[PDB]
This record gives C-alpha cells, sequence and structure tokens, in this order.
C-alpha cells in the first residue's frame, strides 16, 4: 500500500528549469491536506471555476472577486505562479454579454446597423470585463488565458454568440485589451483542446499565424491535453508542440488529465476498489513516456497543469456519470482518491531515461 503524497519527493523539484508543475484548484481546496500536497508537489496554480468570465461578472457591474482573491493570495505567500482561467470564452459567460440596451438577444438581430451597434457594445464590454480583470491581477498573474476554445472541432472556427455578433475580432480585441492593460511583461495565450489532432492543431495554426501577421499580441498556446490512455499519439502530440514553436510561441500544458476510459467514457467503473491495476499500470507507462516526451520538448514548454491535485476532485467523475446513467468513476491524475501515490507518479519522478 502506498505511501501519501506529502510522504514522497516533490513533483515541481523533479522538473525545475524543464517546467513548472502546476494544479487547477477550488479556493476550498486550499487547506488540509490537499494545501499541503499543492505546497508539496506544485509551483503553480490555476483557478478552476473562480476566474472565468460568468464567476468574476455574473451580472454587469457586479464583481465577485472573493474567491479568486483566495487563490491569488495563497500563490502569493506560497510563491506561487499563477494562470488565468479565463479571461473569454463561449462556456460560463454571463448571458448579459449578448443582450442589448432594449433587452433583445444580439444573436437575433436582423438589420445591419444595429448588429454593428450590438458588435461595438459587446466589444466594450467584452474590453471592460478584460480592463477590470488585468487591472487587478496584473501583478499576480504569469500567463493569461485570454481566448478559449475558439476553433471548432469540424473545421473552422467556433460558432459562438462572440463569433456570430463580432467575426473573428473578439480575438483581435482580446488580446490587443490584455496587452494594453497587462503590459509588455504578460503572457497572453491562447487555450484549446484536441491540439493534437492535425485538423485541429491546422485551424488554430492558421488562426495563430494570421493574427500574429496582424501584429496582435499572442505569446503562446495553451494545450488543455485531455488525453486518455492509448490516444492521441506522442507523434501527434510532438507534432502539434513543434508546429506553434515555429512560430515563435511559448507551449503550455494546460488542463491534463487521463482518463481510464475511451469517449464516449462508457462502461465507467462506479468504485475506485474495481479499477483493475493492469490499467493503473498502462496509465503509469503512458504517463511515463507523456513526460519523457515533455522533457524532450522542454525548451517549448514551460509550464505543465494538472486539471486538479487527486482523483478524488476531477470533472471527469461529472463527464463519466453524464454518458453512464449518472454513476460513475474516473481516476486521472498520478494521486489518488485517498492521496495514496498511485504507478504514474513513480514513473514520473523517476530518473530513468533507457528509452523505448
Ligand atoms: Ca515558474
Ligand atoms: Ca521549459
Ligand atoms: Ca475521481
Ligand atoms: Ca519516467
Ligand atoms: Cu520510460
Amino acid at each position: 500500500n502506498q505511501p501519501f503524497a506529502w510522504q514522497v519527493a516533490s513533483l515541481s523539484e523533479r522538473y525545475q528549469e524543464q517546467f513548472d508543475i502546476g494544479a487547477a484548484v477550488e479556493p476550498y481546496q486550499l487547506e488540509g491536506r490537499q494545501a499541503q500536497i499543492l505546497k508539496h508537489h506544485y509551483n503553480s496554480l490555476v483557478a478552476e471555476n473562480a476566474m472565468k468570465p460568468v464567476s468574476l461578472q455574473p451580472r454587469e457591474g457586479e464583481w465577485n472577486w472573493e474567491g479568486a482573491d483566495k487563490i491569488v493570495e495563497f500563490a502569493r505567500k506560497h510563491n506561487m505562479e499563477l494562470r488565468f482561467h479565463t479571461l473569454v470564452w463561449h462556456s460560463q459567460v454571463p448571458e448579459w454579454f449578448f443582450i442589448d440596451e432594449n433587452g433583445n438577444r444580439m444573436v437575433d438581430e436582423t438589420d445591419p446597423e444595429k448588429r454593428k451597434a450590438n458588435k461595438q457594445l459587446l466589444l466594450e464590454r467584452m474590453e471592460n470585463h478584460i480592463k477590470t480583470v488585468v487591472e487587478r491581477y496584473k501583478d499576480d498573474v504569469t500567463s493569461w488565458d485570454v481566448v478559449n476554445e475558439v476553433i471548432d472541432d469540424d473545421g473552422g472556427l467556433r460558432e459562438s454568440e462572440w463569433y456570430q455578433i463580432t467575426g473573428t475580432d473578439y480575438i483581435k480585441v482580446a488580446f490587443e485589451t490584455a496587452r494594453k492593460y497587462g503590459g509588455e511583461e504578460a503572457k497572453l495565450y491562447i487555450n484549446d483542446y484536441n491540439t493534437e489532432v492535425p485538423s485541429k492543431r491546422d485551424d488554430l495554426y492558421n488562426l495563430v499565424k494570421d493574427l500574429l501577421e496582424q501584429g496582435v499580441p499572442i505569446d503562446g498556446v495553451g494545450h488543455q491535453s485531455h488525453i486518455q490512455i492509448g490516444w492521441p499519439s506522442i507523434e501527434d502530440t510532438r507534432a502539434s508542440f513543434e508546429k506553434f514553436t515555429s512560430l515563435g510561441l511559448d507551449n503550455q500544458v494546460t488542463e491534463l488529465d487521463m482518463s481510464l476510459y475511451g469517449w464516449p467514457p462508457t462502461g465507467a467503473y462506479t468504485s475506485y476498489d474495481d479499477i483493475p491495476e493492469e490499467l493503473f499500470q498502462a496509465q503509469a507507462d503512458r504517463y511515463d513516456q507523456l513526460f519523457e516526451l515533455y522533457e524532450e520538448l522542454s525548451a517549448t514548454i514551460s509550464s505543465v497543469t494538472f486539471w486538479g491535485i487527486a482523483d478524488n476532485h476531477t470533472w471527469l467523475d461529472d463527464r463519466a456519470r453524464e454518458y453512464n446513467n449518472g454513476v460513475g468513476v474516473d481516476a486521472p491524475f498520478v494521486f489518488d482518491h485517498n492521496y495514496r501515490v498511485k504507478p504514474a507518479y513513480w514513473r514520473i519522478i523517476d530518473h530513468h531515461h533507457h528509452h523505448h
């Protein structure tokens, strides 16, 4: 039976001078064993939910800073980098953004003069959101996820309310506004998932190149990295990192977890004790290879952030229950649901270098 995460060598120290090791957190996890785990193993942090647009400005001019501030205060106290998730997103965004001064839905507007008015009103609202946030946190944040999931899985830009109302300008303006209030040393990222899929990678590459050629201040690309034990391939991961490095962009892994399952995640285990040890071994093998890659590419990667700390709190539990009639569990980390280390931990902390 394995030792507890507080009883073993630090992950962040293992990867000193290669990349920071981060976790996504909620304010209420900043106590007890999870706080202990954070200090011991991570040197970087991101708010799982406290800094998303809906959390911070749920109605116009009503600002909810308290939870965000707590994460910032803990990062200050314990010398952790802080990434900001997220300034602009089609999801988890208040609907008040997309309603005009008459109470009408901007997406439904038909007359051109009013569509242009709506685009300017929406960009002003977006710019004000970003200005207030960045002015408040600019000295505490070291990477900004400026826009999140702007590329569609079937080829284009995502046809969200932002896109339908502003076209591509909400992206140009979010970056220019972040740069303006954040200063030159703010690092501005575009974040997305399935960046390893050739066709999505290319669409992001095209967007970003095009934005860079227009002088839009993009410093890096964020790779959410919601992966599985058998997908995506190391080769495809490698190709993705290198394509963006070729534009002179930093890469960060922003939301790493490795599901035990495929897609859709049926049929999930309903108990942690039901998970076979061969599956955990496979997870360890894959993490080893993944972190060997990261290391191969560490000049191109500034930060690797897991989307949580230990298996007892993961959005992947929700997603298992969503696809399995409300029951089901996932175990995507190197620390288990009781905070004990898993086979994956030993395989990413180790100094093995014999290749495979
Ligand atoms: Ca750092
Ligand atoms: Ca690095
Ligand atoms: Ca779990
Ligand atoms: Ca290893
Ligand atoms: Cu190995």
